[PDB]
């Protein structure tokens, strides 16, 4: 999609971070940001989580350009990332993995996956690591806060956890 970058309705927890209770698919619809994050592992299968969301909404275009990638270059290492078609969410999708601490993946690699947003002006994600990826989102957001350093927009879906979430910056 045509970036437009439409952000509105996010309360500001930092210099440069950002918070909305929000379907990033919903939000990405509305926004078309330049930048959509994707939670993504290294073979870029989007089933469970954001990833399954993302794809659902491409109708698999997404998994069918991800198939692609791999096919040629093969999977990213955990903490890494890879710039793909953004499809009609957004210009690009910047494909992020997170350690999955569920398979007992290093979570240091944390501040690896955030450092991929600091390649990008602007970026709508969610966050990672947390979920099905198995880590406590209290510390996905403290670790975004610390490690991001340009302009995100993060949406988290569940209210009960958005609430808890921000309640340590008001
Ligand atoms: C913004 O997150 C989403 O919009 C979705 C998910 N987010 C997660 O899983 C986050 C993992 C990390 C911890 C925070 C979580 C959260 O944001 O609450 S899953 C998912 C969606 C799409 C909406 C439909 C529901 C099922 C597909």
């Amino acid at each position: 999609s045509m970036e437009v970058n439409s952000f509105s309705g996010y309360l500001k927890l930092t210099d440069n971070v950002y918070i909305k209770n929000a379907d990033i698919v919903e939000e990405a619809k509305k926004v078309k940001p330049t930048v959509v994050v994707n939670a993504a592992n290294v073979y870029l299968k989007h089933g469970g989580g954001v990833a399954g969301a993302l794809n659902k909404a491409t109708n698999n275009a997404m998994q069918v350009e991800s198939d692609d990638y791999i096919a040629t270059n093969g999977p990213l290492k955990v903490g890494g990332s890879c710039v793909l078609s953004g499809h009609n969410l957004a210009k690009h999708c910047l494909h992020v993995v997170g350690p999955n601490v569920n398979k007992g993946e290093d979570i240091q690699l944390l501040k690896s996956a955030y450092e991929n947003f600091n390649q990008h002006e602007v970026l709508l994600a969610p966050l990672l690591s947390a979920g099905i990826f198995g880590a406590d989102p209290i510390h996905s957001l403290r670790v975004c806060v610390d490690t991001v350093r340009t302009n995100v927009y993060l949406a988290v879906f569940d209210k009960n956890l958005y609430d808890k979430l921000v309640s340590s910056f008001l």
